[PDB]
């Protein structure tokens, strides 16, 4: 599959979302929750649907609290005490690229209140959510990326320090990737902490792919070779040590974008194969109507919140893979 | 007409630009200069043509100097010693929204070196270009917008300080808007400086509209009332004191975006009138072939650099006006 066809698949899903966008700007979710449209602003903006993206911004602004958070509506536990800031991250990036500087500043300011200044990580649970102050690789990676987009590179650099200490302190990485560390920085190995079975096809690969993507973007922002080495170390960790599911499961989109980005930066052919093989897989899973779903195949007017979030998510990654694959070809053709 | 038609008109020109893009990412310009595609990254990104916008980013990157500037290829006088940073400003914004953080950081860093720390304005003439250290409203506004997009809010605020001092220091604003200040920060009334004939229909209105756009965006970022009042003061200054050409001239696009953004922020219907009239007028002037041009009317495969920049510019403003008019209705029409 070529970058042109990856983009065509993203444009079809974007057209599907815009055609069924609610009058208040919310995306057609069967449950009114923030976890169903938190990627909506960024995804629809890269697809050219700026009026639909601005509509999501109006819906998101109506949910904003004076402290800069959107604690409600939230139902999924993973957006409560696993990676609470996962929604806030995309909301910050989407608002900032749209020019909603007031929305992005307020969102990014609350995200900074959840940063652990000792470790550089971000708290896994939101305010008034019971927790122990643990920090995970997903909340930290998406917060560092939001800091990159909002121009707060010290926050992003601090986020990479948490990812570097988390990768170094893995107790046995060949079997389990522990993506959580406690408030003091010790890698959390308890049963209630998120752990990726790297030798099993059980998903949760975005706990490793998102760090690889953020660190690759931070390297491009800074050209600090430590961020590139850690990004390539995680890409090698997923390509050779991890299960084949790491590049097949629905959560493999972050690893595909990191591979496409790394291809444009380094020019290595293997990173092109990873991005091409992932973008091809996502194009085949797409329903004929445009959306993506685990079980739905009908000409529906709405989707389960997870299917809608995945639909907007694949608009982003397919666009991001395609523009980096195409740019990487022009840059490294004969050079 | 409607926010949709404004968006459809922008998509037509964006498809036209992508249709004739050169393999190196450069836009179809008759002369290969940076002033023919500096708006390309931002305009094509907002139109969904991310692969073509990224191709422009590859072309711009190959022209990037170690200091973060693109001094060549340049030829037009206005991009040399009138507002040299006009190209650099759109390059920084377009690179940052695309995620080219290394390209945006290097461009924003050179722009900061062009800042006058004593006044907040940005030097009008680039390095090795003869000049007297003057700073204009266009260079200061677009550099402040780039600082806004790159998160350097202190630089953006310092740009608004220069614009406020330039507005207060006007010795005769009823007939002329001196858009240039000297190195010391005083309004420059020299005959060779940029001065808009305000009571006359003689263009150059973007020396006022772009400050109004930047200040409105800085108000949204900070909600500091001083940035709003100065933006409405410039909007009122353009609406009543200035000639009708302030909203009819080809350089009225920046004022149209400022009006649409002010309409979403304040809800006052006159701002929707100004933006809807400019957006409608821009669709009227669009050549049914897709591009914009002052004279050309054929099925050409390339454009004069001034028309190619106008084509990318109107893709940006029509999209910005359309999505700020549509969002303002949802917020205020209830």
């Amino acid at each position: 599959n070529s970058p042109h066809e990856l983009k065509n698949a993203a444009q079809r899903a974007a057209d599907w979302l815009v055609e069924r966008q609610r009058p208040n700007g919310a995306l057609p979710s069967r449950t009114a929750v923030i976890e169903s449209c938190y990627k909506g602003m960024w995804a629809l903006h890269t697809a050219g649907h700026t009026q639909a993206a601005s509509a999501v911004a109006d819906y998101v602004t109506s949910l904003l609290q004076p402290d800069g958070d959107i604690p409600q509506p939230r139902e999924e536990r993973y957006f409560l005490d696993v990676h609470y800031l996962y929604a806030n991250g995309y909301l910050t990036i989407g608002a900032h690229v749209l020019g909603r500087f007031g929305l992005s500043r307020k969102l990014m300011s609350f995200v900074e209140t959840m940063r652990n200044p000792a470790t550089g990580g971000f708290r896994s649970h939101g305010p008034a959510i019971p927790g122990d102050g643990r920090c995970d690789s997903v909340s930290t990676s998406i917060s560092g990326l939001a800091a990159l987009y909002t121009g707060r590179v010290d926050t992003a650099r601090s986020a990479a320090d948490f990812l570097g200490s988390l990768w170094v302190g893995q107790p046995d990485r060949k079997n389990v990737f522990h993506a959580v560390a406690d408030a003091s920085g010790a890698v959390l190995t308890s049963d209630d902490a998120v752990a990726v079975q790297v030798r099993k096809a059980e998903g949760d690969w975005y706990f490793i792919g998102l760090p690889a993507f953020f660190l690759t973007a931070l390297y491009e922002a800074t050209e600090d070779r430590a961020y590139l080495d850690l990004a390539t170390d995680l890409m090698t960790y997923m390509d050779e040590d991890c299960d084949e599911d790491a590049f097949v499961d629905s959560s493999c989109g972050k690893a595909g974008v990191a591979a496409a980005l790394l291809y444009r930066l380094t020019g290595r052919p293997r990173y092109r194969e990873i991005a091409e093989g992932i973008g091809t897989l996502l194009c085949e899973r797409q329903s004929p109507y445009g959306y993506w779903s685990e079980e739905e195949t009908g000409d529906v007017a709405d989707l389960f919140w997870g299917d809608l979030d995945m639909t907007a998510e694949y608009v982003l990654w397919l666009d991001l893979i395609g523009r980096n694959l195409a740019s990487g070809e022009r840059v490294w053709a004969g050079k």
